[PDB]
């Protein structure tokens, strides 16, 4: 906004912003055991099995 | 919680928690009077018995 005082003319100015991602990882760790893996697969036997 | 810094993730874990039972024991005493009884099973016949 100009005005009438003696302050200096003004000029049209320009802006320029640089964002960016960032990065993030997770990890979970699972354990299963080596019987429960193995018998998922072994036959049906009996009504206890 | 699976999170990105560099600690060990955890395993699954669980526990096992086993509670028991408190027994209480009451007792009252309660005296009946042998000139009581004895004429419980008696046989009545007057307007005094």
């Amino acid at each position: 906004i100009a005005h009438g005082d003696g302050r200096r003319p003004n000029k049209q100015r320009q802006y320029i912003v640089m964002k960016a991602c960032n990065k993030h990882h997770i990890g979970a760790e699972i354990e299963l055991a080596a019987a429960d893996i193995e018998l998922l697969f072994a036959e049906k036997e009996t009504p206890l099995d």
